[PDB]
């Protein structure tokens, strides 16, 4: 097994996949790492493993589908991971914990929203539709943009965005397109 965490790249106190060489800090891991389980099989395995039983959910579909699918435990774990791939970035450091905004020239944002904030929602169930975490994931990147402005430090929200919207039409199998 690696002997980094898989998601912060650190090493410490790690849990190690039984079916796979990644290893995780218990909190870096989403969901938690699991109390029991022996073997535990990690949440990059629990994806494959949806793939390899229904080959056919790696056809193209509409994001709008998409998002109307209720959160039903193979799109709650899908939402999970899409998290878990965002916090992947090092870059996320900026977007985890709550901001706040006393900027020259600029308002904060009406609702504002964060990483971590995202993870608590889909711990507690929160979210009914993959629309709802979809929606604050965005508004993250939506409300940096914002409040940023003309100052250089936007791109960072340009590029987590990025990172996250790639990471979406991967995991929910959306129809390439031009
Ligand atoms: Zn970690
Ligand atoms: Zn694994
Ligand atoms: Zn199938």
């Amino acid at each position: 097994n690696s002997n980094i965490c898989e998601v912060c790249n650190k090493w410490g106190r790690l849990f190690c996949c039984d079916t796979c060489p990644r290893s995780f800090h218990e909190h870096c891991h989403i969901p938690s790492v699991e109390a029991n389980k022996n073997p535990w099989s990690c949440i990059f395995c629990r994806i494959k493993t949806i793939q390899e039983r229904c080959p056919e959910s790696q056809s193209g579909h509409q994001e709008s589908e998409v998002l109307m699918r209720q959160m039903l435990p193979e799109e709650q774990l899908k939402c999970e991971f899409l998290l878990l791939k965002v916090y992947c970035d090092s870059k996320s450091c900026f977007f985890a914990s709550e901001p706040y905004y006393n900027r020259e020239g600029s308002q904060g944002p009406q609702k504002p929203m964060w990483l971590n904030k995202v993870k608590t929602s889909l711990n507690e169930q929160m979210y009914t539709r993959v629309e709802g975490f979809v929606q604050d994931m965005r508004l993250i990147f939506h409300n940096h943009k914002e409040f940023y402005r003309e100052d250089k430090f936007t791109r960072l929200g340009i590029q987590v965005q990025d990172i996250f919207e790639k990471n979406f039409r991967n995991i929910f199998a959306i129809q390439e397109t031009s």
